C-alpha cells in the first residue's frame, strides 16, 4: 504493498514523541484502520529505530481477539506507516476515571480477558513489560485490545530464555524484579496485573507518588493498602500477584501457569471459551 494516497485520511487519534496515529479509511476496501506514522529522519536521529523494529515483530506474531492487530505496513521516502486494527472506545484508563471504580461484574470480565490476553501472549514465550491501562484499548463492541510492543521482548525458545534486561516500562506498574534484579521475567506483567486489578476496584493503583523514586521504594517494600471496601476475593487475588517473588505470583510458570490463575475463586462464574464473544457488561 500500500501507499499514502490509497488512503484517506481523518482524524488524529494520539500523538506521542515520535509518533502520530490517524484514522484512515483504505479507498479501494473501504475499511478503517488506525494507521501509525513514524518520521523516519526522527527515528533515526533520536534512536528509536530498535523500538519501532521491535513493535512491528512482535506486533506480526499475534493473532488473538484481544490484541490490537497490525495488518500492513508500508513506507515512503519520509515515513513508515503500520496499518493498526481501530479501537473506536480508546483508552481502558478513560473510564477508569470517569466512573471512578469498577463494581464486581466488569472488574471481573475485563480482568478475565487481560488474564486471557496474558495466557495467549506468555504461551507465544513474550513478555509486554509496560502493561497498564493507557495501553488496554477498547473497541467498538467494549472489549480489550491491548497494544503498545515496541518495549516488549520475544523470550528465545532456542535457549530458553526467561529473563529479558533492557529496563522499560511505567513506574506505577513496574516489577519489583526489575528495579532490584535489573531483569524482568514474564511474571513481571502478573505483577502489573495485580496492580490493575487493584486499580479497577480502588481507583487508584497502588503504589502512587508524585516522584517516580518514591514509587519505587514503596515497590521494593511491598508498601500499599487496601481501602476498607475491596471485593474480599478481588483482595485474594491481588495479595496472590503482588508478591516480591516472581516465582511465587499466581499464573507463573513455577506455579504452573494460567490454569491455576483461572482456577481462583474471583473467577468461578467465568466461562474463559469464546470470552470475546460474549457481550461485555456496562460500565457504570
Ligand atoms: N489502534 C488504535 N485505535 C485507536 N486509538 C489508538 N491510539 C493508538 N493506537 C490506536
Amino acid at each position: 504493498k500500500k501507499r499514502p494516497e490509497d488512503f484517506k485520511f481523518g482524524k488524529i487519534l494520539g500523538e506521542g514523541s515520535f509518533s502520530t496515529v490517524v484514522l484512515a479509511r483504505e479507498l479501494a476496501t473501504s475499511r478503517e484502520y488506525a494507521i501509525k506514522i513514524l518520521e523516519k529522519r526522527h527515528i533515526i536521529k533520536e534512536n528509536k529505530v530498535p523500538y519501532v523494529t521491535r513493535e512491528r515483530d512482535v506486533m506480526s506474531r499475534l493473532d488473538h481477539p484481544f490484541f490490537v492487530k497490525l495488518y500492513f505496513t508500508f513506507q515512503d521516502d519520509e515515513k513508515l506507516y503500520f496499518g493498526l486494527s481501530y479501537a473506536k472506545n480508546g483508552e481502558l484508563l478513560k473510564y477508569i476515571r470517569k466512573i471512578g471504580s469498577f463494581d464486581e461484574t466488569c472488574t471481573r470480565f475485563y480482568t478475565a480477558e487481560i488474564v486471557s490476553a496474558l495466557e495467549y501472549l506468555h504461551g507465544k514465550g513474550i513478555i509486554h513489560r509496560d502493561l497498564k491501562p493507557e495501553n488496554i484499548l477498547l473497541n467498538e463492541d467494549m472489549h480489550i485490545q491491548i497494544t503498545d510492543f515496541g518495549t516488549a521482548k520475544v523470550l528465545s525458545p532456542e535457549s530458553k530464555q526467561a529473563r529479558a534486561n533492557s529496563f522499560v516500562g511505567t513506574a506505577q506498574y513496574v516489577s519489583p524484579e526489575l528495579l532490584t534484579e535489573k531483569s524482568a521475567c514474564k511474571s513481571s506483567d502478573l505483577w502489573a496485573l495485580g496492580c490493575i486489578i487493584y486499580q479497577l476496584v480502588a481507583g487508584l493503583p497502588p503504589f502512587r507518588a508524585g516522584n517516580e523514586g518514591l514509587i519505587f521504594a514503596k515497590i521494593i517494600k511491598l508498601e500499599y493498602d487496601f481501602p476498607e471496601k475491596f471485593f474480599p476475593k478481588a483482595r485474594d487475588l491481588v495479595e496472590k500477584l503482588l508478591v516480591l517473588d516472581a516465582t511465587k505470583r499466581l499464573g507463573c510458570e513455577e506455579m504452573e501457569g494460567y490454569g491455576p490463575l483461572k482456577a481462583h475463586p474471583f473467577f468461578e462464574s467465568v466461562t474463559w471459551e469464546n470470552l470475546h464473544q460474549q457481550t461485555p457488561p456496562k460500565l457504570t
